[PDB]
């Protein structure tokens, strides 16, 4: 039936809410109002699905949650890492997706932003499972997901990442995890807990989910005991340099695997050799855009308003090849390297820059198409 | 000691709101964050002000408002004016920043937007009077109000106008004044007339105010009852075409005033001879640009996001003289038409469109500083 014969999951990246869990008015995360890409995609005949996952949580709980959202079930995040970061080990329960997703039945993973890192732990995951949680039901019993077990292979097809900061970011680093911006963040979530609220922000399992006959005072109470407000265990750690590199660092090649990336530049030089941000950069991002702009290295300037080039193009040190747009991206077990895109920001490539005139539906559209042509093309050279 | 003898008193235009008056974050209307207007104008040693006045009110209820904004005293539409409308004949009542104002002492008046209609109408009551008025209190006696009087000359200095509609705007004709948008207009109102409202939204002399023990469901029945739906005595009909022609037809110049207009063009030439909004535009108006654009008459094309070229550089059935920027423009009695200000929409006149960086702060400092200029050198050549 599918002109694709695995199916596609795009994996949205931090602060992201899709479908069910969006707010009243929210942005379309997939595309805006400038291409709609899983209604029109499926209108043209491909199989494609938006995962929902933390919108706050570390890349460990997206990742554990993406598996969740493709197989179906309770998560589980495993008992070492709850008791080691001091939160629920059992999270939502999901319908699942693929629920006889198994060795011989592949997907192909596209990730947007942090969608990209999250998407890799996962496979990491499947292949490898997670060492403390072997370990700990070596020494404890009880049960263990079978996402821990490693040995899992054959499940993807290919890994596409979107202005993913792979290396991290300075505005991670110098912003979003300062003490006080995790401060608000957690209020946020905190408040997003009430018993009245329909959406779910993705720190539940640190307790911030108020019951039906608490007080507002008694919750306030309870959660500030939680530890979260001092964890790294959150998406603003894992965003920043130090953050990333640990990813780096516990990730391998799979061969088996087509792996594909794209960055956007939306900055300038300017006098002195400072990068800061073209008009048409999203206005929320000006000063995210002039932070990584003036970094004392020059390699880590040009931006595409709140992730920089040397960090979307690929994880340092891990291999990979400048491509064309025009050639088969088809090598497996390499990181293919888009070219740049001139004058795409970070959220241009999700087409939710209503402000931007510059960056068309009809372009958004070719940029989507694009991508599954080389995902027909991964298919056709198996 | 003032450096200006006569008082500069500037009007904002439809739908704003000013001061004390302005909801808990809401822009400020003269000078935005870009330039202060008042506040700057003032530690330079000028004595200026901002009135206050009827958002969603007619020219005349305006221009009535406005009077008694600058003298003092209980707002009076009259009797004649109330009858035929079906409006309440006495409305607020004014401190008077001005309580001496009499024949012999002057004042400038700048207008932006509507506020240049409003203005000419004031002046046009004070030389002329209200022959309704007139008529109404020979047959019936009472008071009638000062304003209505006529006779009274050497009160204004100056008529200066920003982006003002002399001739009306199809954005009104066929938006602004529709049935479907006039009714949100009103819904506004009848809201923001609720029991806890701090903020006079300016049709509160049609019934939108809710009493104090008066239910909401009360409320709603007593004011579907008023005029205002079916009106013309209202803001959106005064800016159609039709609205405009009316009050150029029953205005006059005033042969002691100075008058001067400014303009803005934020649209381009597209390949069919259409205009279309400038990349810079506040987006806002993107859609009433296109509209005015997009019209039959090719004269009445190329616009500043709201208000077509032609009809702001001068009253049509009025005298004009093109001028230069460097010419003192201190002649009487004539619209002296200032050259068109490139890449300047509407709100760009008073600094609220945050999202222009091509329009700083310190260009409409001398924009501003310029007009004090002309009005120094008006007073300098009596
Ligand atoms: C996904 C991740 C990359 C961003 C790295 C920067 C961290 C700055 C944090 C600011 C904190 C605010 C409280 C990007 C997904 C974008 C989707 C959207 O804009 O809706
Ligand atoms: C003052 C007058 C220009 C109005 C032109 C036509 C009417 C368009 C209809 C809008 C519909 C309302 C729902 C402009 C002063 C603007 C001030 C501000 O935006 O703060
Ligand atoms: C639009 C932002 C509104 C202002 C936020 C102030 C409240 C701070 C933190 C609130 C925490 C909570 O309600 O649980
Ligand atoms: C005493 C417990 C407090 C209950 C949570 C407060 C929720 C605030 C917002 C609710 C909005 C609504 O009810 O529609
Ligand atoms: C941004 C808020 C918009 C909500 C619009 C719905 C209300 C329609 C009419 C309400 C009239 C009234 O409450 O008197
Ligand atoms: C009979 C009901 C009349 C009062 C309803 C007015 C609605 C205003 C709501 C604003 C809430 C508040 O700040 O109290
Ligand atoms: C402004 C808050 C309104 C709803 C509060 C519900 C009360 C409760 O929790 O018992
Ligand atoms: C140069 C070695 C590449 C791997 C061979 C894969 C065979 C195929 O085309 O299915
Ligand atoms: C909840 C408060 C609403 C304020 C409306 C202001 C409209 C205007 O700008 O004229
Ligand atoms: C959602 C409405 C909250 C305010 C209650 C109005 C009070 C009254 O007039 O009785
Ligand atoms: C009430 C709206 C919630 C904000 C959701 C977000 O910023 O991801
Ligand atoms: C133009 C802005 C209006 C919003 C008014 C408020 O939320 O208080
Ligand atoms: C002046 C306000 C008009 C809003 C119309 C639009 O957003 O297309
Ligand atoms: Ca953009
Ligand atoms: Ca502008
Ligand atoms: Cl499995
Ligand atoms: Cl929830
Ligand atoms: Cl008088
Ligand atoms: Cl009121
Ligand atoms: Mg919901
Ligand atoms: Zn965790
Ligand atoms: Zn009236």
């Amino acid at each position: 039936q599918p002109l694709n014969k695995y199916p596609v999951v795009f994996v949205h990246g931090f602060l992201g809410l899709v479908g069910d869990n969006a707010p009243a008015l929210y942005p379309n995360y997939w595309g805006g109002n400038k291409f709609k890409v899983i209604e029109e995609l499926r209108k043209q005949g491909y199989n494609v699905h938006q995962a929902s996952v933390s919108a706050f949580g570390s890349n460990y709980d997206r990742a554990v949650q993406l598996y969740y959202y493709i197989k179906g079930g309770r998560v589980d995040y495993g008992a070492a890492h709850a008791a080691k970061y001091g939160h629920e080990r059992y999270g939502k329960t999901y319908k699942g997706i693929m629920p006889n997703w198994e060795p011989g039945k592949k997907v192909h993973l596209v990730g947007h932003s942090m969608g990209g890192q999250t998407i890799r732990l996962m496979e990491e995951f499947l292949r490898n499972g997670n060492k403390e949680e072997i370990a700990y039901h070596q020494a404890h019993g009880g049960e263990i997901s079978p996402l821990f077990t490693g040995g899992h292979n054959n499940m993807v097809a290919s890994i596409t990442t979107l202005a993913t900061p792979h290396n991290g970011s300075q505005a991670a680093d110098k912003f979003g995890n300062t003490e006080a911006v995790r401060k608000i963040m957690f209020a946020l979530n905190r408040f997003m807990g009430n018993k009245y609220s329909n959406i779910d922000l993705g720190l539940t399992q640190w307790g911030f989910k108020q019951l039906p006959n608490e007080s507002y005072i008694d919750y306030i109470k309870r959660v500030s005991k939680s530890k979260i407000w001092t964890s790294d265990d959150n998406a603003a750690y894992d965003l920043t340099l130090d953050g990333s590199a640990k990813l780096n660092n516990m990730t391998s090649m799979n061969p088996n695997i087509t792996y594909t990336t794209y960055t956007g530049v939306s900055s300038h030089t300017g006098p002195l050799g400072y990068e800061n941000p073209d008009l048409g950069t999203f206005f929320l991002m000006d000063t995210t855009s002039r932070i990584i702009g003036h970094d004392a290295r020059e390699e880590w300037r040009k931006n595409d308003g709140v992730v920089p080039v040397i960090s979307s193009l690929h994880p340092s040190n891990q291999p990979f090849v400048n491509v064309t747009n025009n050639e088969p991206a088809t090598r497996r077990g390499i990181w293919q390297v888009k070219p740049i895109l001139q004058g795409w920001d970070h959220v241009d490539f999700i087409g939710v820059d209503f402000l931007d005139f510059k960056r068309k539906g009809s372009e958004l559209a070719n940029f989507y198409i694009g991508i599954i042509n080389d995902l027909l093309s991964v298919e056709a050279t198996e």
